[PDB]
């Protein structure tokens, strides 16, 4: 398959992340892309191509325009306000707040944020657009008839909702890819989110839409980030009724249990009639992952890729999370081996 | 008038505040209380007494029990979870989230928080209870017939809502005082919030209650913290219809304009028939305040106190904000001079 990857991911090189009450170097840092790219090449996936640039036509169909305008100028406005650190939200529109949008940068950064650990830094918008472009070009390969492709997205995307950034995400790459496939002629698309964390952003985008089915396997939100979405009872509303399937799982979950949820999610997707599946691939389900509590082993990733590809419909694999250890590369490459085998 | 003050405020001595993307020493620091106490004594208000301790009977009528239980153990749980900094929320229940309460400390601190600049530190709960006690004893003096009293509360209270902390606030001292006056026999009480910031916490507590009228003068939430409440259109709901009056004002507002809103707020309170007024007094309206944009001068505080006391109804003055310079003490003492003169 083709691997789509932009060196412009490096424009997102934030100095800080709010973690454990401290400002520390971020878990989601450029070395992740370096390690993943090297490992996929080592596994024989060396058809690596930069994405063509894209404008906003596709992304405007999944994200709010005000939100995207906010991301475009957030850094400039923060710096102009005289703040000395990176741009980090403080006040949030929580229970029983006004729905009004503030006008100043501090109010707006909170309005448009779901998670304060994520700082906006110079280059973030440009990096996010390059990552979106990798997802779009991946989608275009699937629309053109390829049965597999890998979009090596960074920054990741699945915590970005209709109008909010957080969890290291700004533009929901998988959502944009799904939209691109619909725009190219698909009538029904699924997104299968196997990252350890719930894709709350993706769920938000498609919750009331019947053209996209969203399935997520993830740490129970009662005790895992993102904390406020991802319960099994959330199945969709309005036109999207019955098109969200959440599989929350608990501490220590191994493949023998996680794979049963995978099987079920694929049954759901097949019954929905997806013409293609966008896989939001995080490898933070790994037993060594520093911020996560599942216990998948490196061989399990091959099984996972094979099982998802046995759906018999085309796959776009879109990179999400997976942290800390160089094995993040091996684990992603193993999913691709399972898909390609 | 009696000044009620607890030395246990010092148990809240947090090391960090998230401001401008940095962790800096908090603005809401123990020295504020020292500066204020010294200035009130200097102005002749030297009848200073410690509050009697109180349990939870009054506060349970204005704050949610789960919220108070959370505050009682938050620090211990944060430390037990292995985090190295103070306890600072990251993920928040913002637009289109599940209403469910997480079980873990990271989920719960976000569930129960409206603003991430405020860290929970060891001693915070104990300090908050002492500050609440000062408000309760102040209220009891008014209930017993005194026409004025000053509760030198620290930490402050007016950003704490039914089930949320933030803005340096944990227990809404003014709300507890109002409830105490109702419990002692009043049928109608007003809270007049003259701190620069909107009392979003106080508004939340009484929004659907007809027994308390809430008026606030504050920086416009379109461009001032707390950003997500405080618009003039918010007038109450259900049983509380017509009992919230917000007076948002803009950059550079001087007393000649601010005092017009004060006059109107007092006219509203009089028409409501308040039997006493709890004044949420912050002096961050001062022209030198480091985080605020109003332009009151020190003499204006005497005018303010005189005008509020000309209501002819008993006042409990409850300390809120005011930062940076020892003149916060002069400014508070000047309000008391206007009340007592
Ligand atoms: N104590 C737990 C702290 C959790 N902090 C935020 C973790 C964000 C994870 C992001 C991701 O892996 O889901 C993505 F795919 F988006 F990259
Ligand atoms: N760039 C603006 C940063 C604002 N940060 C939070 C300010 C909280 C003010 C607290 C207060 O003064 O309203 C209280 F009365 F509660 F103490
Ligand atoms: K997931
Ligand atoms: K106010
Ligand atoms: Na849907
Ligand atoms: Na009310
Ligand atoms: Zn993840
Ligand atoms: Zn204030």
């Amino acid at each position: 398959m083709r691997v789509i990857f932009s060196e412009d991911h490096k424009l997102r090189n934030a100095k800080t992340e709010l973690y454990g009450g401290e400002l520390v170097p971020p878990f989601e840092a450029p070395f992740r892309a370096e390690w993943i790219l090297a490992a996929v090449k080592e596994a024989g996936f060396d058809d690596v191509v930069a994405p063509a640039r894209h404008g906003l036509e596709t992304v405007l169909k999944v994200h709010d325009a005000g939100y995207l305008n906010f991301l475009e100028t957030a850094w400039d406005r923060w710096k102009a306000a005289g703040y000395k650190g990176e741009a980090i939200a403080t006040s949030f529109p929580v229970r029983r707040t006004s729905p009004r949008i503030p006008t100043d940068i501090e109010g707006q950064i909170g309005y448009y944020c779901n998670a304060a650990e994520t700082a906006i830094s110079p280059g973030t918008w440009e990096a996010a657009l390059s990552s979106m472009a990798s997802a779009i070009d991946g989608a275009d390969l699937i629309a053109a008839g390829h049965k597999a492709a890998f979009s090596l997205c960074r920054p990741p995307g699945h915590h970005a909702g209709i109008d909010m950034f957080g969890g290291y995400c700004f533009i929901n790459n998988a959502a944009v890819a799904a939209q691109r496939l619909l725009d190219k002629g698909a009538k029904k698309i699924a997104i299968l989110d196997v990252d350890f964390h719930h894709g709350n952003g993706t769920q938000d985008i498609f919750y009331e839409r019947g053209d996209v089915f969203f399935a997520s396997l993830h740490g129970d939100p009662a005790e895992a980030f993102p904390h406020f979405l991802g319960y099994a009872e959330e199945t969709g509303k309005g036109a999207g009724a019955g098109t969200t399937a959440n599989y929350p799982m608990g501490r220590g979950t191994p493949y023998s249990v996680w794979g049963e949820a995978l099987t079920d999610s694929l049954k759901r997707i097949a019954a929905f009639g997806a013409e293609a599946i966008v896989v939001s691939l995080g490898v933070d389900t790994f037993e060594q992952d520093p911020i996560s509590f599942f216990k998948l082993t490196s061989p399990d990733y091959i099984t996972m890729g094979r099982t998802i590809a046995a759906s018999g419909v085309p796959l776009l694999v879109v990179m999400e999370g997976g942290y800390g250890v160089p094995e993040i590369g091996l684990n992603v490459a193993n999913v691709l081996k399972g898909v390609a085998g």
